[PDB]
């Protein structure tokens, strides 16, 4: 489990500066985070800025982005028109 993907203590600044150099959208790295002893950070380029996403954890120790749960049944449903149902296959919910 390479982890190339990991740039240590690099500041907040600096990981702005060296993705905004990068050729593509979701070029990205993961770095300590700035405020928080043992949290991570994560920094993406997207178009003409760099966003920056806390790693979460739960109680469990796990690792994720946001919660993904839903408000509606079509709300689920218009989620997986674009992210798979299956969580070993790529299937996609087309109209009957
Ligand atoms: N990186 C991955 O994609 C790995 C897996 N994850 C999934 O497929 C995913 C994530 C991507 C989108 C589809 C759903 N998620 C899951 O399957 C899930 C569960 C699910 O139903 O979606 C993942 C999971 C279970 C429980 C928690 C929970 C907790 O630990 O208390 C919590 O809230 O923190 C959290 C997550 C179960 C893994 C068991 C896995 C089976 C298993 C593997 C290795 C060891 C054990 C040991 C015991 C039980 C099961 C396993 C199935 N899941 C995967 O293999
Ligand atoms: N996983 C995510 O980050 C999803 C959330 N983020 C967003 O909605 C985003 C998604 C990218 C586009 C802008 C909006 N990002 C943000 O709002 C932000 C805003 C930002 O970039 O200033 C995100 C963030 C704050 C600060 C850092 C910082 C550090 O960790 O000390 C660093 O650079 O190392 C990094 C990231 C804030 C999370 C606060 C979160 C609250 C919070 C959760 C857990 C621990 C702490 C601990 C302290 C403060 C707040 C929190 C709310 N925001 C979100 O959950
Ligand atoms: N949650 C995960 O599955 C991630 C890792 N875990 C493993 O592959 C596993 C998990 C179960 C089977 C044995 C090996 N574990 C390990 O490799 C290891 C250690 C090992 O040989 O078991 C994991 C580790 C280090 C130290 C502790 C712990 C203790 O020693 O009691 C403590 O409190 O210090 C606990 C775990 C090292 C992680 C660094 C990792 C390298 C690393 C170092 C520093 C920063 C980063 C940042 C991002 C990714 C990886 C790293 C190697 N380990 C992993 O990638
Ligand atoms: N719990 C402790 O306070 C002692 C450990 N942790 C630290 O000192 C900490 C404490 C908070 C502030 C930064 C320094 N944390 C860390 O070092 C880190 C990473 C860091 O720089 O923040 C800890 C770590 C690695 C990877 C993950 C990872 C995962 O599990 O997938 C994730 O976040 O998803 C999580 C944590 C690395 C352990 C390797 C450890 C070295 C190591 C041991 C055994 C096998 C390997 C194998 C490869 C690389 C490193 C190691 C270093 N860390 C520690 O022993
Ligand atoms: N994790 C916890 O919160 C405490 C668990 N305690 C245990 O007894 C354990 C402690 C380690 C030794 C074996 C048994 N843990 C477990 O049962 C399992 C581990 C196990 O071997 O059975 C624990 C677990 C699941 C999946 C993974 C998985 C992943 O997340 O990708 C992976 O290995 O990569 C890892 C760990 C959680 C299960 C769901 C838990 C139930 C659950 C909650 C929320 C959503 C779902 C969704 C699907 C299935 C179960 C759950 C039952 N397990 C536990 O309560």
């Amino acid at each position: 489990k390479p982890h190339p993907w990991f740039f240590g203590k690099i500041p907040r600044a600096k990981a702005e500066e060296m993705l905004s150099k990068q050729r593509h959208d979701g070029a990205f790295l993961i770095r300590e985070s700035e405020s928080a002893p043992g949290d991570f950070s994560l920094s993406v380029k997207f178009g003409n800025d760099v966003q920056h996403f806390k790693v979460l954890r739960d109680g469990a120790g796990k690792y994720f982005l946001w919660v993904v749960k839903f408000n509606s049944l079509n709300e689920l449903v218009d989620y997986h028109r674009s992210t798979s149902v299956s969580r070993n296959q790529q299937i996609f919910l087309r109209d009957i």
